């Protein structure tokens, strides 16, 4: 039961590195990302994002074992950062921040290659 597959680890390592992830000042800038605001909160985001994604919905689909490979869970943090990047001005914080955790998202991938 408690005892992951070594995908289902690695998954989880992609999933933990982007979550846990601090910067050199400390920063862990994930926080932002975990949960969008509703539809009623923000509503002109959900007329602007055609296929919202946040951090909860990468880990729930992971936890349901609905991921069969690493790249389906990189596709889906690509999709959050790149919502991010649609709805947000270059200039602004969670722009910005969506670059650098698709650096430690990618940098992470690459690093796990051979496991
Ligand atoms: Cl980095």
């Amino acid at each position: 039961s408690k005892y992951m597959t070594p995908m289902q680890q690695k998954l989880n390592e992609v999933y933990e590195a982007v979550k846990n992830y601090t910067d050199k000042r400390g920063r862990r800038l994930s926080a932002i990302f975990l949960r969008l605001p509703s539809r009623s909160e923000l509503p002109d985001y959900y007329l602007t994002i055609k296929k919202p994604m946040d951090m909860e919905k990468i880990r729930s689909h992971m936890m349901a074992n609905k991921y069969q490979d690493i790249d389906s869970m990189v596709e889906d943090f690509v999709m959050m950062f790149n919502n991010a990047c649609t709805y947000n001005e270059p200039e602004s914080l969670i722009y910005k921040d969506a670059l650098v955790l698709h650096k430690v998202l990618l940098e992470t991938r690459r690093d796990l290659e051979g496991d």
